[PDB]
């Protein structure tokens, strides 16, 4: 594949875009994750799959009976990797554009975490769009948090959710979703 445009996928604390606590999300949003799922599972070619791609750390952090990710490709990114395909669902790649090399019938891509993998890709041209989940919470400083996103969004707009819904396509976007006392809306931003 060459040079495809490629989506960042995150779930965030308003407003410092809080992500993370010691490795893990602050947070359980059960429909958030639904959503996740469906978003980077559905295809609207034929014989095809999307993409996921995550740093060494977050695969590590996956239950071993829970990865890989199904009915994606994942694409695991380390330093220390030589790019080689291990079977037909595992990308092992030290950079985001060599993975991308070994992939065919790949709908989309989309980069999932974690905070390293964010902060660096944010400034990669590949990346065309972020799907932003924005939470929101009454006192967002009494979740503890450690881990934020570095995103320049100075330079990114915030799309209409008619450009949302088309990026999704049938996928249900529920406004306000309350879950406990976090409020959500999902989010798409393109480049300015
Ligand atoms: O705190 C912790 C949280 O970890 P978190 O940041 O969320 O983990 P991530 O899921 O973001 O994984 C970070 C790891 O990803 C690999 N990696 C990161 N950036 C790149 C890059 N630009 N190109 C290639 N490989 C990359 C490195 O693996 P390696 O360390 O294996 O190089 C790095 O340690 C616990
Ligand atoms: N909108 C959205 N985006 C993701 N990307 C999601 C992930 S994948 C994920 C992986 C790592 C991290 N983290 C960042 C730093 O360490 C805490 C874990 C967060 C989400 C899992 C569940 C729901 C998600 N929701």
């Amino acid at each position: 594949m060459l040079k495809p445009n490629v989506a960042i996928i995150v779930a965030a604390l308003k407003p410092a875009l809080g992500i993370g606590y010691k490795g893990k999300m602050p947070w359980r949003l059960r429909k958030e994750i639904r959503y996740f799922k469906d978003v980077t599972t559905r295809t609207t070619k034929p014989n095809t799959r999307n993409a996921v791609i995550m740093g060494r750390k977050t695969w590590e952090s996956i239950p071993q009976k829970f990865r890989p990710l199904p009915d994606r490709l994942n694409i695991i990114l380390s330093r220390s990797y030589e790019n080689e395909i291990i079977d037909d669902n595992i990308i092992h790649a030290s950079s985001i554009e060599s993975s991308l090399n070994l992939v065919s019938d790949v709908e989309r891509v989309f980069i999932i975490g974690g905070a390293e993998i964010y902060n660096e890709l944010i400034n990669n041209s590949l990346v065309s769009h972020l799907l932003i989940t924005e939470i929101e919470h009454p006192s967002p400083e009494s979740i503890e948090m450690d881990t934020f996103l570095k995103f320049p969004l100075e330079s990114w707009t915030k799309q209409p959710k008619s450009e949302l819904q088309k990026f999704v396509g049938d996928t249900v976007l529920e406004d306000d979703i309350k879950e406990g006392d976090f409020t959500y809306n999902y989010t798409l931003w393109t480049r300015k």
